């Protein structure tokens, strides 16, 4: 979460495979009457203000930029997901399935609210792991474990606050993110549970095992053989949204030379991927945030791509080219150069 802004997709949705996946998605989610295309093409910046709206919206786009790399044919080999978005991870790794992510989305997003609990808020903190976690005050605890360097911590916003200016007065970098006013993986979250479970396993009805390539950032590397991680269960889901975010320790085990690409509508977590892996490895963005034409720095990540060694065929993104060609096509022959 965090990355959704208004106006989001809308560049993309020019294209036909991302459109016909939010309107799938839509109609998944239609029962509910929440339209995601009616979110997309919502003015008011209030509409991703909503936490349901903004999961759901945030959601459908991770799974339509998952169809369109799919749709080129780019089979990934590795799979991580922060926080939320690990059920796109899910459907990603073919586990779940595209109305069974956006349900799970929106009834997490749904139930979050009717708990109705105290404000909750995160600060990121320049403090490293090990000393924020002990230094943390009573009711704060790590909340995100996003690199050896910057720590995420959640938690009441009184203690939480007071924590942020303290560790300021150090000087130490200090930041507050936007958490909808509500706090996450604590033992907040721990009230919802039930419902939440209940919720998902009305929706979740054939757990799937988890395949090899996704590393699950909830559940510690040494219970990875453990029941949780076998399938992507709700009880998975709900652990995830609960527990700590070990996105640190997943990073670890990202090849030397790998090619990483941030499926989110804005690549957020771009410096923290710069910081915490290997140096020859490679990012790409695939989105920005307000930027003047989505379809553009899409299009130049892939390219990007290509230059990186991977194989990745344009084409598919838009209709296909009716054949033969046109007569007064030029020559291909004099261009190629020895």
């Amino acid at each position: 979460m965090g990355t959704q802004w208004r106006g989001m997709g809308l560049s993309l949705m020019r294209l036909d495979r991302f459109r016909d996946s939010i309107l799938r998605s839509d109609e998944a989610v239609k029962p509910f009457g929440l339209k995601v295309s009616q979110l997309l093409l919502s003015t008011d910046e209030s509409t991703f203000d909503d936490i349901v709206h903004s999961f759901v919206s945030l959601t459908a786009i991770q799974i339509g930029l998952i169809d369109l790399l799919s749709c080129m044919g780019l089979r990934p080999d590795g799979i991580v997901g922060h926080s939320l978005g690990e059920v796109a991870c899910g459907y990603a790794d073919g586990c779940l399935s595209q109305e069974e992510a956006v349900l799970a989305a929106y009834w997490r997003g749904q139930c979050i609210k009717e708990a109705h609990l105290p404000p909750g808020a995160m600060a990121a903190v320049g403090l490293s792991w090990e000393e924020c976690k002990q230094r943390c005050p009573p009711g704060v605890v790590p909340a995100c474990h996003n690199s050896k360097d910057t720590v995420t911590i959640s938690g009441p916003q009184a203690p939480v606050f007071e924590f942020v200016e303290q560790l300021r007065k150090e000087g130490v970098f200090a930041k507050e993110v936007r958490t909808g006013g509500m706090a996450f993986h604590s033992y907040f979250m721990e009230a919802i549970a039930p419902p939440l479970l209940q919720e998902l396993k009305k929706v979740i009805r054939e757990p799937k095992p988890r395949s090899a390539r996704w590393l699950s950032t909830s559940i510690p590397e040494a219970q990875w053989h453990s029941s949780l991680a076998r399938t992507s269960s709700a009880e998975y889901n709900v652990n995830n949204l609960v527990s700590p975010v070990l996105f640190q320790e997943a990073l670890w085990h990202v090849p030397e030379h790998a090619v990483v690409l941030e499926i989110a509508p804005h690549a957020l977590l771009q410096a923290v991927l710069k910081r915490g892996l290997k140096p020859s490895c490679t990012i790409i963005p695939l989105m920005k945030k307000d930027h003047r034409d989505n379809l553009e720095f899409f299009l130049a990540g892939i390219g990007r791509l290509h230059l990186s060694g991977i194989d990745a065929n344009p084409n598919a993104l838009f209709p296909p080219v009716e054949f033969p060609a046109p007569r007064g096509t030029p020559l291909i022959s004099p261009l190629i150069k020895w």
